């Protein structure tokens, strides 16, 4: 019944907050330690980062300025695209936790499979590097490993070979791609799914079907976007670097989207994405 107290439980008991703050295109330095502070702040206990987003140790900093202590808060971070392998996942996740400057990492996640040229020429690195997130995760190094846009055929691929099953896939999702093929798959293996872009990067937010429905319940575009991914129990991790938009994102439980209203949601599906699909990345 609120930002701190929404979770979702991963398929190894793990409790992650379902809300979160994303930091994909905040500066290193202040901008990021801020809008983390803020979001701690407000009640977050979610902050989304990646070592390619190069401002993990301003989260960390962040965290610490919250005056929250550092196990009461869920932090997730990202192998990037050119560590994949064994040892090298290895080397990354330390490089990213001394970053974070903490002992354990909430999440860890594949941040790409990389696009099908690459592993067409380089092989399916992915499965090595899950092994290594198992062995990460078999040390207690991190509390839950999973994966980011990894499509069904992806999942498949280390579903033959797991010994853990992937906790989270992250994706895009938002009302114009809804991913709902791969959520059925995913709640068919017990994957939890969480939305990337999920405000569609900005580019949604004035959207006048997403509007109107706000309209009705004094809540903006953006809270009704957040308010959705709630009800479809998806886990979301909306991006600012403004701290009343921030609070603002965070404003969603004292109120409910009736059946309508996410029907009409449902139907702006497009299958269109803002972001690369993971199959045709050229990276
Ligand atoms: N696994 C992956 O490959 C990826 C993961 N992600 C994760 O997902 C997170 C969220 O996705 P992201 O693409 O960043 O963007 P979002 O879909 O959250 O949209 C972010 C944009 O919306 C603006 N905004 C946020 N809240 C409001 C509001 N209430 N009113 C008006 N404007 C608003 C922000 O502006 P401003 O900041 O100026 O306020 C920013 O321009 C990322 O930060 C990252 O953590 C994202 C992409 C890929």
């Amino acid at each position: 019944a609120g930002v701190d107290k929404a979770m979702v439980t991963l398929s190894n008991g793990v409790k992650m907050p379902q809300f979160g703050l994303g930091v994909w295109q905040s500066p290193a330095g202040e901008v990021t330690e801020n809008a983390v502070k803020w979001a701690l702040c407000a009640g977050y206990r979610h902050i989304d980062t990646a070592a390619i987003y190069k401002n993990e140790e301003s989260v960390g900093a962040g965290l610490r300025a919250s005056g929250v202590p550092r196990e009461d808060v869920f932090i997730t971070t990202k192998l990037w695209n050119t560590e994949q392998g064994y040892e090298s996942t290895l080397a990354a996740f330390e490089e990213s936790r001394q970053k974070l400057g903490v002992d354990y990492i909430d999440l860890y996640l594949i941040h790409w499979p990389r696009g099908k040229d690459i592993l067409s020429k380089e092989g399916k690195k992915y499965l090595d590097s899950w092994r290594a997130f198992e062995q990460l995760y078999k040390e207690k190094k991190v509390r839950a490993i999973g994966v980011s846009n990894f499509h069904i055929h992806h999942l498949e691929d280390v579903l033959a070979m797991c010994t853990v099953t992937p906790m989270v896939n992250q994706v895009e999702l938002h009302p114009l791609n809804n991913q709902a093929d791969l959520r059925a798959f995913c709640d068919a293996k017990q994957i939890k799914v969480e939305a990337w872009s999920p405000l569609g990067q900005g580019k949604l937010l004035s959207n006048p079907i997403l509007s109107a429905i706000g309209a009705k319940y004094n809540k903006t575009a953006a809270q009704v976007i957040l308010r959705w991914n709630i009800q479809k129990n998806l886990i979301t991790i909306p991006k600012s670097v403004h701290r009343e938009r921030i609070e603002e994102n965070a404003d969603i439980f004292d109120f409910e989207l009736g059946a309508e209203d996410v029907m009409s949601i449902d139907a702006l599906n497009t299958n269109s994405r803002y972001g690369p699909d993971p199959d045709e990345a050229q990276f």
